């Protein structure tokens, strides 16, 4: 594979469309690559993964409880809804509501959490407190995937992205066991995780949240990294690409295999 710039702008070529991209280390926050990294990009389904970062500040505020249960309708189910669709006559508790948004991108659990916050608009209040300017959410889940083109809804930057995924796994704006809690919700994923290992190489650390949305966006916000550590933060967005669903993975991991091929920079 070639230098991971190079693949990048490959992958635009091949995709006719826009690549976001930036490949941050997860410690120190050291931006190692960037491209269209200030560029806005429909979040898709990673959203989920902020949307949880705003629950647990409220559980170290001691205004949520990941034991607190959630009773729900089938009136309140939205397209997609794997896990809650499975519990409406046991509802399902805050903290698996998160697992089922995050590891299994259960819809519904997510409008379920997003209600908890205030909303889309309370999630942007949350994003803004922790001094993300940029990111926003603006509809609920399913609504959100539309990927208008030039519609700045529920957008974020790659650069945005990875900076506030860092600050809530690392900047102790959680407390350590919810820091601890984030992260292995994302190690847990079991849309893509699972795929991920068994095309990497032995070695190499995953943990992700995955999305995808009309006009071929997709998206996916990852910590990787050898020697079996979190090493660093990669986020990489696509938008406005007529290709397959298939074409756009590989090009995903095309840029992966140029990471991992040139890791030491
Ligand atoms: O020299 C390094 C490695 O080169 C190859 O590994 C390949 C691997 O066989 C292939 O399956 C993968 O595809 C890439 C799979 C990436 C999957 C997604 C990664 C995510 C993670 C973060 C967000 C975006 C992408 O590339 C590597 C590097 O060439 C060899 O097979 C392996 O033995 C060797 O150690
Ligand atoms: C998160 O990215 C979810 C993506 N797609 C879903 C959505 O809510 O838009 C569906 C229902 C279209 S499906 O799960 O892809």
């Amino acid at each position: 594979s070639p230098q991971p710039l190079e693949q990048i702008k490959l992958s635009e070529s091949q995709l006719s469309g826009r690549v976001g991209m930036i490949e941050m280390d997860l410690a120190s926050g050291r931006t190692l690559t960037a491209w269209r990294a200030d560029e806005r990009f429909p979040m898709v389904s990673t959203f989920k993964v902020v949307l949880c970062g705003a629950v647990l500040a409220r559980v170290d505020a001691g205004d949520e409880q990941l034991e607190r249960k959630i009773h729900y309708r089938q009136q309140d189910l939205v397209d997609y809804s794997p896990v809650s669709e499975k519990h409406l006559a046991d509802g399902m508790t805050v903290g698996e509501l998160c697992a089922a948004a995050i590891t299994m991108s259960d819809n519904s659990a997510a409008n379920l959490l997003l209600a908890t916050v205030g909303g889309p608009a309370g999630l942007t209040a949350f994003l803004r407190q922790i001094g993300d300017n940029v990111t926003r959410l603006d509809r609920w889940a399913t609504e959100l995937n539309e990927a208008l083109p030039g519609d700045a809804r529920d957008t974020t930057t790659p650069a945005s992205m990875a900076a506030t995924l860092r600050k809530l796994l690392t900047s102790q704006r959680l407390s350590a066991r919810s820091q601890r809690q984030l992260l292995q919700w994302m190690v847990d994923d079991r849309v893509a995780g699972p795929l991920i290992r068994s095309v990497l190489p032995a070695g190499w650390f995953i943990a992700d949240k995955t999305g995808a949305g009309e006009r071929g966006a997709r998206g996916i916000v990852a910590l990787l990294g050898p020697n079996n550590k979190a090493e660093r933060i990669v986020v990489i967005y696509l938008r406005d690409t007529p290709a397959s669903m298939a074409e756009r993975n590989q090009q995903i991991a095309g840029i992966g295999a140029a990471l991992i091929e040139h890791w030491q920079r």
